[PDB]
């Protein structure tokens, strides 16, 4: 026994994970606390390694270091995954072998009284003959893995080691590396919650409070509730950014105004710096991104008719259904209409109004020149990230362009289609929800490919089909005068109008390039030339 | 005993006679494959319209057999794989199945393993 019966994890660095320690200690390290006499009388062996997995930057290395410290072990021998890899034949095995030399030597000399040596891996999934199954070429000359196993067990036995593996992709771990006698205790370190964020923020700001540098205006609960899906490292980044911004503001103000030494000595950070840094500096990876919405809804939403309200209300109903419901944790929907009807903007608005913590948009604008396998990898990565949050929402921008559909042929990619069909019918882990929104202009082709049988609902986005609707749209936009509007109404009362909003904006912009006299006739000619008749 | 509770998500309610017929046929097939001597290999195919409840009944039939080896091969654990990887995975499952004295294997959604699409048609040979 070297640690108190209930252990202690607080104000020692790691602050967010206090239940994890108890779980792991109960499950794995019960032999090293009991009096050695009884353990030797029973005749049992200790666990020879554990595995940790979770999102990056959530405090895994700290846990391993503290576990090593609490067991009275020597200095950990850190190592990285990609670092142990070399193209020369029979060189990675050497790197794997050099790590255990000290343990072997001490076992040889001291016999059965040596201490404890702990090896901490990192990105252990890099060396594995399972990533090769996925489309690619990372065979890593399988031999490597075998060598590692031959050192954890085999004919020659080592009884004074402990291997802690850490990974982010728990689905690429070789299955032979989890049998009894090897790494045989798995654990999860997920994102923090309100209390965890509060504790982390309290810990990381303890220095200033001692020296009265921090202002009395700032709270810590407000900043704990404002940050929704922040991880451990982003809070430290936020604190550093606040420090830098406050310092820069203070120096600039002192230079601008010859303030007395009373305030010059003071370097209070206040709360404005924290809010400014939070809203401008840090961009979470597992949270909402308010910058990208303005890249799709460029001119907002204007109500020119009833259909817009219908679509928005149906979206609200779907969001409410997915939020609070059991027996149905996955919901899908599809928006369909003719080209230039404004489907992407409406989808973005529906997603934004949901107030979910995790919102993402998967569009083909960021996949130029990609092979189909890379597209599959990106889609799967987006969905994998979505699966690590309590409430999520994913938008697929264009389903026809993701498949590479061309009417001649026809031609398309089958791998992406099958991946989408599989992913649309896979529920998240227990206790979590999801929502998916589609978008397309060719419903018939999707129906012919048996893809409309996977979605759960469908919505229709119509165009402008009456003169008064066009007049109302122009009035809301505000680009034509009074007599101009009278002339437009007189010439468009015929009611033979069928246009899309995007095309309407383009036509107005083109028509407004002449002197005020000839605008009306040019606009009317352009509109008339587009005389569609469904 | 985690796959069965993951595939039968809402139990099995009896809304009519057909359920009993399906379960009885499954039981008879299981008894045949257990008690026979000149027919060690048996197969069966469950078909019907979409959204009819094919996977739940198959999982229930497999679970109610009490065989010491049971495995399910679904396509949702092979996202992004190529043809060779699928072949290797299926062959590995069957090879493991061959080392026991009593086994049962479930193959799910045969039409998604071949990558069928009515246009073309296209699939994996
Ligand atoms: N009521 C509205 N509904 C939709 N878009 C609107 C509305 N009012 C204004 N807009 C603007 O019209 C444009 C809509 O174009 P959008 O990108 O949504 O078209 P689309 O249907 O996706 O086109 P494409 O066929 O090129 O994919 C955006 O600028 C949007 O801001
Ligand atoms: N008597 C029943 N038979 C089948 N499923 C039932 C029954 N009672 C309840 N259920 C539930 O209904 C759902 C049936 O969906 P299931 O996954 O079996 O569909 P499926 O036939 O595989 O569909 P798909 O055509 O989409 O592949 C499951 O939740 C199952 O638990
Ligand atoms: N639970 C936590 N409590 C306090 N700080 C944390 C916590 N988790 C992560 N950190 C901070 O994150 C950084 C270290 O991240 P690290 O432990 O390497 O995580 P990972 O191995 O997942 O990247 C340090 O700034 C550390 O203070
Ligand atoms: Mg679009
Ligand atoms: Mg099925």
């Amino acid at each position: 026994s070297i640690i108190n019966p209930d252990w202690n994890f607080e104000k020692m660095g790691i602050g967010g994970l206090d239940k994890e320690f108890s779980d792991i200690f109960r499950r794995a390290f019960a032999s090293r606390v009991f009096p050695p006499e009884i353990v030797e009388q029973m005749g049992c062996k200790h666990v020879k390694g554990i595995l940790l997995y979770g999102p990056p930057g959530c405090g895994k290395t700290l846990l391993a270091r503290q576990i090593g410290k609490m067991l009275n072990a020597r200095e950990p021998k850190v190592v990285n995954g990609p670092e142990i890899l070399n193209k020369y034949v029979g060189e990675s095995e050497a790197n794997i072998r050099k790590l255990f030399a000290d343990a072997e030597e001490e076992q040889r000399r001291l016999g059965a009284n040596s201490g404890l040596h702990i090896i901490i891996f990192d990105e252990i999934d890099a060396i594995c003959k399972q990533r090769g199954s996925m489309a690619g070429s990372t065979g890593v000359h399988d031999t490597v893995v075998n060598q590692l196993l031959s050192k954890i067990d085999g004919v020659e036995q080592l009884n004074n080691i402990l291997v802690i593996g850490m990974t982010n992709r728990p689905d690429l771990i070789d299955e032979a590396l989890l049998r009894p006698g090897r790494l045989e205790v798995k654990m999860e370190i997920g994102l923090p919650d309100e209390k965890g964020r509060l504790q982390i923020l309290h810990i990381h700001t303890a220095r200033m409070r001692g020296h009265q540098l921090l202002s009395a205006d700032v709270d810590i609960k407000e900043l704990a509730v404002e940050t929704k899906n922040f991880s451990g490292a982003e809070l430290e980044g936020l604190v550093r950014a606040a420090q830098s911004t406050a310092m820069n503001r203070h120096i600039k103000a002192s230079t601008k105004v010859e303030v007395d030494m009373e305030k010059a000595e003071s370097l209070q950070v206040t709360r404005g710096d924290f809010l400014a840094s939070l809203e401008n500096d840090i961009k979470p990876a597992f949270g909402t991104n308010q910058e990208d919405y303005a890249s799709y809804i460029m001119n907002g939403i204007i109500k020119w008719g009833d259909p817009v309200t219908r679509v928005l209300d149906d979206g609200e109903l779907l969001v409410q259904q997915t939020k609070n419901s059991d027996r149905t944790p996955l919901v899908s929907v599809l928006l369909e209409g003719p080209p230039h009807s404004g489907k992407t903007a409406l989808a973005a608005k529906i997603a934004e109004e949901s107030n979910f913590p995790f919102i993402k948009i998967c569009s083909p604008d960021k996949m130029i020149g990609f092979s189909e396998t890379a597209k599959c990898q990106a889609m799967k990565k987006i969905f994998d990230d979505a699966y690590k949050s309590q409430l999520s929402c994913v938008v697929v921008d264009d389903i026809e362009r993701l498949l590479d559909y061309v009417p001649i042929g026809p031609r398309f990619s089958n791998l992406v289609l099958q991946a989408l069909l599989v992913l649309l019918k896979k529920a998240p882990p227990q206790g979590r929800k999801l929502l998916i929104i589609g978008t397309t202009s060719r419903k018939d082709v999707l129906q012919e490919m048996e893809m409309l049988n996977a979605f759960s609902t469908t919505i229709h986005v119509p165009n402008i089909a009456t003169g008064e609707q066009l007049l109302e749209a122009l009035e809301l936009l505000g680009n034509f005068k009074d007599k101009e509007r009278t002339t437009i109404a007189q010439q468009v009362k015929g009611k033979k109008v069928w246009i899309g909003i995007k095309k309407l904006l383009m036509l107005i912009e083109m028509s407004l390039q002449m002197d005020p006299e000839y605008r009306v006739r040019k606009f009317l000619a352009l509109l008339r030339e587009e005389g569609a008749s469904p």
